[PDB]
């Protein structure tokens, strides 16, 4: 029931290895904690050798996507997303997002987030 550190990739699920080779070609894994929820869900948090931090479901779907202070790649932030962040915050960078049942939040150099819903729809600013 407790939690475990590994280097070995081959305990991520197939889905979370492709996206980390896809994506983050320019680093590799350095660590996996696998970790069991309240719901006695597994997720996986993982550091690149970079310091790049991702998290994944139970699946190998992301979750958290934490570039640091760098910027989130772009294929990652809905459409809608992106639109409302270049009219509104302009010129700043999302060094990391994160989605759930509700929405997404997307927090930028300075520390602000920026909270939407599922469908992209601006929430609210927050920390």
């Amino acid at each position: 029931a407790g939690d475990v550190v590994t280097r070995d990739v081959n305990k991520l699920p197939v889905a979370a290895r492709e996206m980390i080779g896809k994506h983050f070609s320019q680093t590799k894994v350095a660590y996996i904690k696998i970790e069991k929820d309240l719901f006695q869900t597994t997720s996986y948090d993982v550091k690149l050798a970079d310091g790049i931090e991702l998290e994944f479901n139970s699946k190998g779907e992301w979750l958290e996507i934490d570039c640091k202070n760098k910027s989130v790649p772009s294929t990652f932030i809905p459409q809608a997303i992106s639109k409302y962040m270049k009219a509104n915050y302009n010129g700043h960078k999302t060094v990391k997002i994160e989605r759930n049942r509700k929405g997404y939040e997307l927090t930028l150099e300075n520390g602000l987030e920026v909270d939407f819903d599922q469908f992209g729809g601006f929430l609210k600013l927050s920390d």
